[PDB]
């Protein structure tokens, strides 16, 4: 019976200026024309989110819980993690990461400046000596762009982000980076989502579904998961980590960060005021993704048992959960789901929207996406992942009319390269603007599984072939429902129909070829679809020449991570 937060009454304030509406760009209109449906969240709506994330939590454990837990620990005891040298940790820090409140920022930290490495060592030392004093944190209102839509009733309030000082963040890396990059797959195997790349996730979902006599799957939407995490859940996560083979120093740092940071602590707004007290999951620490994934999996696996699901397979990504199993008849399936929901609720994890059995894999949404079909060169049936393009396009627009240090369009192109909208619009629109400014060589940052990466457009052809397979460049004969969903979206926002883009694609793939080099390798592989005349595409040379491990190994959302 512990509230997830307590509030002092002080407002959540912003630091920088917050743009609510879309500007007045002319390229932005080349993408979207209904600019009034696009919008960003601001600290103005922060109090509404506060209401939502604030509630009492009731939790009642049971034998199924302890059993699964015990099983997890067993698997964890087979994991050995190392500490990260201050230097190593410092490098995993993002150039733009929020500056330390102790005078010094990201570059200072990244360049191993004296001052920074000093404070960091002090903070570390302090963790080893003090194990109880709650570490201070800052709470801001996130600013993300969405599309207005009355079906839901208007606008979504801003999300909240709770994080500790830069000094602390580096310590987290040192004491837990190896754990959160290895412990997950160790305990849950195939159920751990972040070990898969697009091509792998698709293959995993499809195969699991087809392995069932009569498949039945459901996604579980938890009402504000982070707020449902209890102090006991976080302490349990800690015990799991401790099952690892660690250094005595790492153990003490983990216990201290757990008791002083993870379980809870005071929060101040940007103006340094006492905002409230947190007794749930911090949204902006290193263990957020790892912790939610472990806790979601724990409750869900125990819930499955109370529900008696048959031959069930789980796929967990943070709080995002999808379960596939053998059906026991439609009525039994519904009842089993209501029990699963009852056990989750008991484990302190009720749902927002109630789960519903689904018997069509393509009608299931997990990780904001669904499986769909298309065909390859030899007309072979190819499965891929997609989603409604609305948000991606509203954001793709916004980033065209306003500068964003971290875009999303490029990320979406990487995550959804095989989709119709990605290939024909995003790809087209962006190589267009690039060319009109000569920046095809300039790298830009985008996030993948929460981690930051500096990527160069010129490499998409390889990146893409790696993540989705060569077929991704020749997919055709997309399912009508998918083709319909898109065109429906375009007409809703003001985006020229696929035809207007099929035009530009040639008009663009042209200027790209009459440039050879790398810009050529692209315009050929990425736009082979926009030409009746189709030249044969084969394994790209430097498709292998490039390290891509770090990419799909674990989740780091909210973890302030950067990879090179
Ligand atoms: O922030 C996160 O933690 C994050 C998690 C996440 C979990 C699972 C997932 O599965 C899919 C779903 C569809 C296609 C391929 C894959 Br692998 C994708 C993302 N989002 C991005 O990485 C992300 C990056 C760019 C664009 C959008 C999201
Ligand atoms: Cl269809």
């Amino acid at each position: 019976m512990s509230m997830s937060y307590t509030w002092t009454g002080a407002l959540i304030t912003p630091c920088a200026a917050e743009e609510s509406k879309l500007p007045i760009n002319a390229l932005s209109n080349s993408l979207l024309r209904h600019h009034n449906l696009v919008y960003s969240t601001t600290s103005r709506s922060a109090s509404l989110r506060q209401k939502k994330v604030t509630f009492d939590r009731l939790q009642v454990l049971d034998d199924h819980y302890r059993d699964v837990l015990k099983e997890m620990k067993a698997k964890a005891s087979t994991v050995k993690a190392k500490l990260l040298s201050v230097e190593e940790a410092c490098k995993l820090t993002p150039p733009h990461s929020a500056k330390s409140k102790f005078g010094y920022g990201a570059k200072d930290v990244r360049s191993l400046s004296s001052r920074a490495v000093n404070h960091i060592r002090s903070v570390w030392k302090d963790l080893l000596e003090d194990t109880d004093t709650p570490i201070q944190t800052t709470i801001m209102a996130k600013n993300e762009v969405f599309c207005v839509q009355p079906e839901k009733g208007g606008r979504k309030p801003a999300r909240l982000i709770v994080f500790p000082d830069l000094g602390v963040r580096v310590c987290e890396k040192m004491a837990l980076y190896d754990v959160v990059s290895t412990l997950p797959q160790a305990v849950m195997g195939s159920s751990y989502g972040f070990q898969y790349s697009p091509k792998q996730r698709v293959e995993f979902l499809v195969n699991t579904w087809k392995a069932k006599k009569c498949p039945m799957g459901f996604s579980y939407d938890t009402r504000c998961f982070d707020s449902t995490v209890t102090e006991n859940d976080i302490r349990v996560e800690e015990s799991i980590y401790q099952c690892c083979d660690l250094a005595p120093e790492a153990r003490q740092a983990i216990r201290s960060l757990t008791e002083r940071l993870y379980v809870g602590g005071p929060m101040t707004n940007s103006k340094g005021q006492n905002c409230g007290y947190r007794r749930c999951r911090a949204s902006g620490v290193l263990t957020t993704s790892c912790g939610n994934t472990l806790t979601c999996y724990l409750k869900a696996a125990a819930a499955c048992r109370a529900a008696k699901l048959q031959d069930c397979t789980m796929l967990v990504n943070g709080d995002d959960l999808v379960v596939i199993c053998e059906s026991a008849g439609t009525q039994e399936d519904a009842a089993s789901l209501r029990v699963f929901t009852e056990a989750m609720t008991r484990y302190s994890a009720p749902p927002g929207d109630p789960p519903q059995p689904e018997y069509d894999l393509e009608l299931i949404t997990s990780c904001s996406s669904n499986v769909s079909v298309a065909h390859d060169a030899s007309g072979k049936r190819v499965y891929y992942l997609t989603r409604d393009p609305t948000v991606p396009l509203a954001r793709a627009a916004w980033e065209t009319a306003r500068h964003t240090p971290v875009n999303s369009w490029l990320g979406n192109i990487i995550m959804y390269a095989p989709t119709l909208w990605a290939r024909m619009i995003l790809m087209t629109h962006f190589f267009s603007i690039l060319l009109a400014q000569e920046q095809l060589e300039k790298a830009l940052d985008c996030q993948i599984y929460g981690a930051c990466y500096s990527i160069e457009p010129l490499d998409l052809p390889q990146i893409i072939e790696r993540l989705h397979g060569l077929s991704a460049f020749s997919l055709h004969s997309y399912s009508p429902g998918e083709i319909n969903r898109v065109a429906s979206c375009l007409r809703k926002l003001g985006v020229p129909p696929l035809r207007v883009w099929r035009h530009r694609a040639r008009s663009v793939r042209a200027k790209l070829l009459s440039q050879g080099g790398r810009a050529a390798i692209c315009g050929k592989y990425l736009f082979n679809w926009a030409v009746r005349t189709k030249l044969k595409l084969t394994p790209i040379p430097a498709a292998s020449r490039l390290l891509l491990s770090g990419w799909f190994v674990a989740g780091y959302s909210g973890g302030d991570i950067y990879h090179s």
